[PDB]
């Protein structure tokens, strides 16, 4: 009955509202691939993929264009499509870029499904829309800018910020945390992200000093793939260890949870396998007793978390704002699902034209 | 937008096409509760619950009638409804009869959801309909009747039968298995169910003799709740141990899988928590590497298994055939989802009137 | 020789001396089922069941009335009766409402046994009566009422109170604990109950702050069924974790103890399987090294704990006081078994008439 | 001193000497990317990457072309280069296509290193060249062709063949194994590959029947990423379980070995991280006590295995034969390293021109 009839992809480099500071330098643009999934019913599903670095952007788009042939003419049934792709790529390696690509199709396919039934994605998954608490995600900004950005966030109504740390000296990490605290008061959440930059012993030492400061969570303290090493750092902390943005598929999350690597999880809608992967990851999180937050893709995450038993926080990081209408709104620090079928992503065609690669 | 506006329940005692023989005696009827879930959209969701024994039938219906007040006027959103009930019953004990009842509402609620969107349940879950291999489930029938019933099943096209064993002597269990084999040939599957009737040492002994015969699986050899004891029996077998019909909620299945109690799982749609519980159990089965079959509720299971990554077998045991139209058909030993919105359950009002309790 | 000859049940809604405050609102009545077990010897055993919510009350009574047929004419031998019921319900699910019902019959059957031999239950179990320290159990009462109620308890001679916590902010939980402490002095015990309301990370954080305050125990911090999650919270505390009120049968307690979920146990006489289940649970507690307290059913618990090797505290929460004579007395904060055959439960027929449902 | 000065890549689709039969159909060509790594010393390193499917070929080449900018002007020091890339891709995901690409550069970089020092790679790694036993790798060929191909292999001097199995029926897998055996005699090795096509229970059953036949190893019986599931199948076999062709980096091999997933390993030079990854994987294999064989890349594997303490077999599967000179020779079933600097890969420029994509 409803068939997929085409796939069109466009690679852009969009400006970021909040340039992200890093050890290297400032990055003011995001490399995205926009996807349009056409169907025999006259509706188009939409989604986007984040490439992380301009180095992979063209390659990601080419991969997607080359896979269009496997999905054109298949029924618009995301669970069954996902099983087919996992089988086609079983030798090449259903992970990395290939898995991300497939996740792109899944999210667009679900968006079209919601449109066929004229219903918001959240409702198609069987849950009600509810606002989700969100925190504003900042970067490796230095004491002054980090403080400045936190003050603005509280001004906009957020009740928590995420800062990135990992300066050369521990003393610099703490300066930043303290300056934020002083300007925002003691209620306020302050999440901190190490972005995989420390070895285990250094992680235990810096984390215990931070725990004494009062942070909400300690995220990705060491190499993302070393589960066992995250479990060792967690074993010496009261504050929770957060991770999950880099799990490629729920079978990687299962491995890390099976070992006790962390006390909080934050899957990335794209890497986790789209809507289909997320539903799976949510069942796991529920059973292991782990609060689950999101990483990027704020548009679809708002819907995904509402249907997530252990939902915890939504990460506000607006990558695609320049090319999409602002249908997701934040009120009182909570993300509010818009009442539009699918995920509610609507392109600003005019602008996309400017950033085309 | 779509609200639940009423709940009506009717308790019946229906005749069984295949009287089930047991150690005690023959049972020719099934105690069911039919549920009708009305909604503000003009559609009615339907489902049924199996009470196992007439002893619990009135109590089950009374429980459901008494909970109608908590769900009337709530939005028709099964995932969110399920979370609310788990919270209302957190002190009483969200398990047993209460959990079964809630599972009744979930299945009816999902059936209504499929009707609101005029789509079969399988498609609403995001998968395509596909036929599912099914095996015909018989009872503790003795050599002659068990053989007879197997021959008929193969005549009707099935390619596997389940017999119940656990006679006073092992030698009787084997007589039955061998007589079936001789009449159906070596290709044919022969599943055997102990229904929790042996202690661990007796299970290891009888199972190893059966493994030598050639059975497809060994199901519930000891008390259902002794996970660790199932893991011990499994540790000495090549043939797989099957179980799962008695898990109340995916959190019980999680416990048994975490320990390696079995190599096959067969959740019961009602005890597992309905459609919402099943989706959860399917994610777990996928990650632990376990083929997953169904227990009873053949109507909705056909749809559920099509959306189940590790689907394995559908259990044909027609409890409600006397009061429902035969929309599910078996062709070539495979169950075929009917193309009707929801689950495809349509009452035979006329007959229900006869079996009313 | 002594046979069971009848079962009569009456469902009531009794007033509580101490209205229990909850997040939802105040509850001033308890839904109970009273049971009378008649015997061929001319004696009647008595017991009661607590239904938790009015939603389950009629269903519980109907279940009991429907099972009377299986026990009428059986010998008055509680251990053998319990084995028979566990076998009749092996498919339906010997847990939840069914298990509670069976536990009702067990307690009444033991009460009749004590009456046949004209001896208090404690003595029939082979132990001497001894007073048991008891603590007064209060609710989610707020700083003012919680303090008030604690002061009264100390006035009545108790040397410990249980308060329920789990306010929206940790700071509210602590305010309450501190206000109580200030009014009762530092000797005094202060137990706190979370009633399953926190996720694991939140439990570790709030518990460590409370441990610093000085509480006696931290009870049910997270979902009752997540044993592994209780073990994680316990692993980061010095103060003990308490739980057990929700174990359905000693086979659930065995599972939680096998994993180290807690350092204290407090089985509920009804859910644990009656007198027969308790004796079993007491043997387990002894071997795992766990002090064992009671949950509700103060009348029979006084007798049960005297025969319990690791007995610890008796929970004073008078559910049935309105319809039973006050034969159990508290003197000097210790419950005192009355010297009457059986459990010493004697109905106030007059009043029961008022609360009948 | 020696700098990398350029990277040129060419995507080809080469004919295979031995068309590979699969469940789907016959594939007569291999999608490869050839890499030329230029250096300031006047030497060019060469290597190739296998893309598995034409779907990923253009994307792989584009990725490599886009990363050339990060390596141009860096010193020709493969260990240090590899650390730099692992750090650049730490957010995107250093695995999948990105990891394969980086592995392409590593192998070419090592080939150039051997050329700068005018020495064969094996000698630069500190070991002597020695012949390595090799087995001829065939496909899902059916009884007749599989037998035919085995007979030819023995004619050419090989003393072992690998066949792929996984037919719809176990009986078909065995027919093939037996027919081969009959034509090659009992000495001969017969390896069998399931290519991830069975679930765990089906793997245990089919493997035990094969073990009875007499195979050398059972390779990839279930999903490659389910380590724990491979460990379960291995636990019921005497014959060893082989796997490793799909490990992306030694950190995935470490995970599988840490759990006992298999008794033999066979890393793939490209997926394992090139020469730098292999040296690492060889140290692990040595310590866990596992014989280590190769998967594809026969040219460089011959050198790699000579420096590998637990070396076991070399897999003969000639993907690039159409575009490279035949410097690697097989004599007496043993691969013989050629005496040429680097890996000994020399392009047939003329032909490459024909297969260019
Ligand atoms: O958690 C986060 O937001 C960061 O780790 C992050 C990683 C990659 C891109 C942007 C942001
Ligand atoms: O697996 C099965 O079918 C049996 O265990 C079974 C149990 C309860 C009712 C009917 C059938
Ligand atoms: O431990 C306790 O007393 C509470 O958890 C409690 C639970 C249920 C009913 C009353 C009281
Ligand atoms: O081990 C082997 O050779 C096979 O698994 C194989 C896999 C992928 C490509 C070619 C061959
Ligand atoms: O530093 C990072 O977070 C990363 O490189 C990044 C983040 C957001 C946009 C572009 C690039
Ligand atoms: O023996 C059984 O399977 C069980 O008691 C039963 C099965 C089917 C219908 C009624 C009762
Ligand atoms: O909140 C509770 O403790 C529970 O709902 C309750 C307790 C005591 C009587 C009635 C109900
Ligand atoms: O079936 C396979 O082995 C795989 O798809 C393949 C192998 C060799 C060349 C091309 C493709
Ligand atoms: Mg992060
Ligand atoms: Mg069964
Ligand atoms: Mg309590
Ligand atoms: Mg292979």
């Amino acid at each position: 009955e409803v068939l997929i009839t085409g796939l069109r992809t466009r690679a852009v480099n969009v400006p970021l509202a909040y340039p992200v500071h890093t050890a290297v330098g400032t990055v003011g643009t995001a490399p995205l691939v926009l996807i349009d999934l056409a169907t025999s019913a006259g509706v188009v599903g939409h989604s986007y993929l984040f490439a992380y670095t301009p180095v992979a952007l063209k390659s990601l788009k080419q991969l997607l264009d080359d896979m269009a042939a496997m999905i054109v003419n298949e029924p618009l049934a995301p669970v069954s499509l996902e099983a087919m792709l996992a089988k086609r790529f079983c030798l090449a390696g259903y992970t990395g870029l290939i898995r991300m690509a497939a996740a792109g199709i899944d999210m667009a396919a679900w968006d079209a499904l919601g449109k066929v039934h004229e219903t918001p994605l959240v409702k198609l998954l069987g849950a009600n829309a509810r606002p989700v608490q969100a925190y504003d995600s900042h970067s490796l900004d230095g004491v002054k800018l980090a403080t400045e950005r936190a003050v603005t966030a509280a001004e906009l109504g957020f009740r928590a910020v995420k800062t990135r740390i990992g300066y050369p000296a521990l003393d610099q990490d703490l300066a930043v945390v303290r300056s934020i605290r002083q300007a925002v008061g003691d209620d306020f959440g302050i999440m901190v992200d190490y972005n995989q930059s420390l070895d285990v012993p250094a992680a235990i030492k810096r984390s215990q000093a931070l725990q004494q400061e009062g942070v909400t969570w300690i995220e990705e303290p060491t190499l993302q793939h070393d589960y066992e090493g995250h479990q060792r750092i967690q074993s010496k902390l009261n504050v929770p260890v957060q991770m999950g943005e880099n799990w490629l598929g729920p079978e990687e999350m299962f491995k890390a949870l099976s070992i006790g690597a962390c006390r909080l999880a934050m899957p990335d809608a794209m890497k986790i396998g789209g809507v289909t992967g997320w539903i799976r990851a949510s069942a796991l999180a529920q059973q292991f007793g782990i609060p689950m937050s999101s990483h990027l893709f704020q548009e679809i995450s708002a819907h995904l978390l509402a249907a997530t038993p252990t939902a915890h926080w939504l990460e506000r990081l607006d990558l695609a704002g320049s090319v999409i209408e602002p249908t997701l709104t934040f009120e009182g620090g909570n993300a509010v699902i818009p009442d539009l079928p699918g995920v509610g992503i609507i392109w600003r065609e005019k602008e996309i034209g400017k950033y085309l690669v």
